[PDB]
């Protein structure tokens, strides 16, 4: 509808994969080359299905901060044949808050679903389904069962990936081009 959803439907339409684990389907946002990010609730194994293809993951790495905390990304390298675009240079290199976010989901259940969240906090600390978990980034949206893995952009940026909320709020991983480094 606007410059937000612009930006957001062009990640969507060329950096993004339908991941099905034992867990259940997730928007999978692919960075450069095989690699790509998922909720480390996703639980990934040794064969992941991308698009409905049955695939080997070639690596898998559930990423701590320093501090020894739960960040809820898993950075997965996948045995698969095509390379995505390079996007690495959309991605933020520090914490920060952000004024008006779009979330973008593409399941089985929730294709092409786009969702202005607003304004964004860097929220820091959230005990995330239990687990310590650092540099989590708030939204005031009710985001529901589906989402998770869902794309939260601003125009020229890609910020986080959604991996909770309490029927008030949603939870994003903040993303950040220093986890992506070859």
């Amino acid at each position: 509808m606007g410059p937000g959803f612009d930006f957001a439907q062009a990640i969507m339409k060329k950096n993004t994969v339908i991941a099905r684990t034992e867990k259940g389907e997730f928007t999978m946002l692919g960075v450069y080359d095989r690699v790509a990010v998922i909720p480390t609730h996703a639980s990934v194994g040794e064969i992941i299905y991308i698009n409905d293809v049955e695939t080997r993951v070639l690596d898998a790495c559930a990423l701590r901060d320093l501090t020894d905390t739960n960040l809820e990304i898993t950075i997965v390298k996948l045995d698969r044949n095509q390379k995505f675009r390079d996007i690495r240079h959309f991605l933020p290199r520090c914490e920060d808050d952000y004024n008006d976010a779009v979330l973008s989901v593409h399941t089985s259940k929730f294709p092409n679903m786009y969702i202005p969240v607003g304004q964004v906090t860097n929220y820091g600390f959230l005990n995330l389904g239990g687990t310590p978990t650092h540099r989590i980034l708030m939204y005031n949206f009710p985001t529901r069962a589906g989402q998770c893995g869902g794309v939260v952009t601003t125009t020229g940026k890609v910020i986080g990936i959604h991996v909770g909320g309490n029927g008030a709020q949603g939870f994003a991983a903040m993303l950040l081009h220093s986890y992506f480094t070859d």
